């Protein structure tokens, strides 16, 4: 009854994920179903239709980033200066929003995790290591990021049972569009450096909310209308598998269209 | 008749500026009155009752700091980072309504400037090294600042006909009170490293805004109502003169008691 | 009797090259032996095995930088200022000990060079422009350089009959290990801005004699010792196949244990 | 016949010592000659010139730090470690080669230290805080340093009967300077932290051997013979008074213009 792996992976074969292709994940474990082994195996099919010539990514974050403490009376923001831990890559949490399935794709054998603490990328396979270099902190979504060196690599995205609203490749799509104006956020973070703690002010465009009167899922669904990707059932989940270049080109021309200066 | 260099100097010594004293000023060049020489003329006579063994120090800034392009249209804002000259202290100009006199002074024979584009000090006299070295970057008002070298120096503050509201040094005491909310302000500022420009954030307390419901003027009137300071004319101008130390002092008390 | 192209990509397969790998060539052209076509054969025969969506990176540098001139006699150092020609990328020739293949591949078409006169990287391939960016001047085997690049894809390093001792990646080693002493030179260099020729000073950690008592080639055979990399013939060349990542966290253990905090 | 208070007060204004001066001493004892009361007055008459509005600071260092250990045996420096006291500002003793008057100044009343161990800098009088202040442990006669300070207060620099070779503030110029050559070390020290002791690195560029071929010595007797800084006597020592900003861009000219760029 419950969904097995040889169904899980001819139905993301049957989407169009291919043997060798750079796939970044965006999921909700609930919307798939139960899965017989649990979401291990979701994470386990998927790469087994990759194979190890390909890999899969995704956007796991910091539960715990203290990316807040100006709001907070003085003496509280100054516990949190002593006290608060760094980012340390080797256990820094993933968002609980971002799915358990990115908490547990962050834990899984020879897992690769990019740098920048807000927007850290965890990604196992041929091109993990690739992907998740070099990350710079500020303007984690820029030409800099996981999803450039997904789109240079003509990498794919799959959301599965995700709503289209959290395509975290489209901050990448924010970042290189002419925009009248963009949001910029300045806020502090602390890292390891030396294998001791420090405190730095990243500074990047604001992705909590649009910088203009849009919705990425607006953006998506104009994407899908217009013929872009492919929809598929993965267990219970409604399945859309998107080429990163051609959704980033078309969400570029559709900010500038309609927000450009 | 136009005030004189020497009815300057014998005011400023009867309202008890001494040799030696380090001495920040604030001034309206209207409020003092025509000066038979011109504004160089306050200037010179605030030195000379301070003798060479004082310091005159005052608030420049930036006239023209591009600290709010964040606000402009994105391809604007990229114009900006490309030709927008960064804050050189042999050029940059003082902020217009600082006074003219800041300017004056920033242009001075033998003066000193701090490295802080929006907070940037300027001096002349034996300590005007000391006020303006090492002003950090970031808080520009707080522990690294020549506001902070002013008091522990146990310098003056002498208001020229400048509203009361426009004591600088009580930034120095938002920065030392512990208050329950303070505001945080990032920014950014192009500066000269190695010869050449570069953009970078600035940290500070926001000094445009009180941290609470509270103005300077009304911890200055507080401060003169409770005996603090010294009262008195030069030229046409009414003139207050503060001990930095016991101001400082009464305001970060005045700020805790209400707002910490 | 000359080792022919199939010979050589079978070989090359045979050592553990494979298609996407992004690989660093050290060679000897004699030590390989005659092949049929020359030497191109052999670059061809490797990116070959490495296939279109790999990469090929070699240590070109400049047969004819000038940064021996603060040696020279006053008057002799105004004629190279005046006379000596800047590090053009479309020109300066490879260093003639770093092999010819090294100009064979700076020559070759579609190459992309990185900036760094002294330390120029050039390479072919799906990474050739992302390994050759933004090579800063100072400290061209630091952080900002190809080889720190390469170490972060997860990239490789074939020694072709090339004596160990001549390992680039290891000058990184180098930048990297924290070690009781370190050498750091200020030297001249003639360079292209703006289209004009500027002479600017490079700084770099010295290059030309290590920075304690040790050898490259003593921590290479150290490293194969305890089971580093994978070795087979090539032609008539003893051949080495080493992981950048591996062979540098190595060489950075073996020189901080030695001379380290 | 031994040197009265009165008399040394006298002899050090008549070199040009002045009230509110900012001064760094570098002195011998022996050849100021017998003072009355011993090397105490030394101290009090100079500070009695400079008044409480101005600052003596001297050289102290730390007599016992064990930044040799490495040169030793493992089973020795294993000793070192788990015995060797840390740095305490409290009770850690100046360097004795830099005059029994740093040891002096040092337990002065109101005296400030800098927490740099191997750089420790102690001073008296206004600006005492303030020169003393966050001494970074890497680079200690570098930008974050007492000497640093000095500089940009406009200090001056003190010999009373000490060899030109002792001036201090030339290490900073040395930091300051850009040069063709320059030696980077890094040396265990045990320092307090949280109250605990806890061992270090420390990097700095070696101040116990030139970057060159020159000596301070030379440098500072170029200065003197070219005008710079006033001279007399003081009690029977030869005495030299400098400001330390004019000699360290002297001193900076002069190494940059021989070993410069
Ligand atoms: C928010 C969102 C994740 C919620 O989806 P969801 O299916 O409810 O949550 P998850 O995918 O985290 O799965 C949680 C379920 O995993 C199940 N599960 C199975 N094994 C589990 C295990 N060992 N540990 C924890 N949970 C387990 C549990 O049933 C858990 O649900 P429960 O806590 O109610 O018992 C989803 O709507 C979404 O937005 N997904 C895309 C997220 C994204 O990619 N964001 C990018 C930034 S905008
Ligand atoms: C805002 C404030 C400066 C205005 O006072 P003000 O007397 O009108 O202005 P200034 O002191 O700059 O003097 C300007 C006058 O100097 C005169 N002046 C004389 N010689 C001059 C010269 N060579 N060049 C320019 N102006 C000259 C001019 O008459 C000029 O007035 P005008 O342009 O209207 O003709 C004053 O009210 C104030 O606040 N002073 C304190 C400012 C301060 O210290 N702020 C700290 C930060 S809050
Ligand atoms: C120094 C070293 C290159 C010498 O090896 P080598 O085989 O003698 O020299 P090359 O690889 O440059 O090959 C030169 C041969 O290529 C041959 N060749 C074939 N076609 C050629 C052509 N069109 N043009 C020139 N030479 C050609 C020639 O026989 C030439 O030898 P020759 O000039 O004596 O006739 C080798 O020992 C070595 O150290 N390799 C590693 C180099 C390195 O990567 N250094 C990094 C910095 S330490
Ligand atoms: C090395 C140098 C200090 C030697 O000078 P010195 O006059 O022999 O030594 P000191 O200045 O330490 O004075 C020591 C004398 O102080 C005298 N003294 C007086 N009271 C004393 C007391 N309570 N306790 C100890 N000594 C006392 C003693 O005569 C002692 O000499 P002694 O041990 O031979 O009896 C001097 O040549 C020098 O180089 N000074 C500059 C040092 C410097 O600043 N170095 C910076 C780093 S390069
Ligand atoms: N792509 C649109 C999404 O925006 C928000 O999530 C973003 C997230 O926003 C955070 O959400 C927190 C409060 O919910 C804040 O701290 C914010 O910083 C941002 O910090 C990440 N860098 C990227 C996420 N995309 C929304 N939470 C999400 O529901 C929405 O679908
Ligand atoms: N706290 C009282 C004072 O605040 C403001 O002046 C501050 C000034 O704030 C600017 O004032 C402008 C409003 O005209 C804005 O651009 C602000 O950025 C700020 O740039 C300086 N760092 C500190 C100045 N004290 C007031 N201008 C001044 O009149 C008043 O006396
Ligand atoms: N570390 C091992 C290697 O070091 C030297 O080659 C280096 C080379 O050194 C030059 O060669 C001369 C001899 O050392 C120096 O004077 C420099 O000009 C240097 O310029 C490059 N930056 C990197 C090269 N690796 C050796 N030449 C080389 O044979 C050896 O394999
Ligand atoms: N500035 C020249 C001076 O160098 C030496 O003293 C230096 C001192 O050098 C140590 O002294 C040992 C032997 O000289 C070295 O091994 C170093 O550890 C160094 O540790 C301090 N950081 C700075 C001192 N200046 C000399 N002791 C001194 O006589 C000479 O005049």
């Amino acid at each position: 009854i419950p969904h097995t792996h040889a169904h899980l992976v001819d139905a993301f074969q049957a989407l169009g994920i291919r043997a060798g292709q750079a796939l970044m994940l965006h999921a909700s474990v609930k919307a798939v179903g139960a899965v017989m082994g649990g979401p291990n195996v979701i994470l386990q099919a998927l790469m087994d239709a990759l194979t190890p010539d390909g890999t899969l990514m995704m956007y796991a974050g910091w539960q715990d980033i203290p990316d807040f403490i100006d709001s907070l009376p003085d003496a509280l923001k100054a516990v949190y200066l002593e006290q608060h831990p760094p980012f340390d890559p080797a256990t820094a949490r993933a968002v609980r929003e971002n799915s358990v399935l990115a908490e547990f794709l962050r834990t899984w054998p020879c897992v690769h995790r990019s740098a920048n603490p807000e927007a850290s990328m965890v990604a196992v396979g041929r091109q993990a290591a690739l992907l998740t270099a070099n990350h710079a902190l500020d303007y984690g979504y820029g030409v800099e990021s996981p999803l450039a060196k997904l789109v240079a690599i003509e990498g794919y995205v799959l959301m599965l049972g995700a709503p289209l609203d959290t395509i975290t490749l489209l901050h990448h799509a924010e970042y290189l569009a002419k925009m009248r104006h963009k949001n910029v956020v300045r806020y502090p973070c602390p890292i390891l450096r030396d294998g001791r703690k420090v405190w730095v002010t990243v500074e990047d465009y604001d992705t909590g909310d649009p910088h203009d009167d849009y919705s990425f899922e607006q953006i998506a669904r104009d994407y899908v209308a217009q013929g872009g990707g492919t929809r598929g059932k993965v267990g219970d989940a409604d399945a859309y598998l998107f080429a990163a270049q051609d959704l980033t080109r078309f969400a570029v021309q559709w900010l500038e269209s309609r927000f450009g200066d």
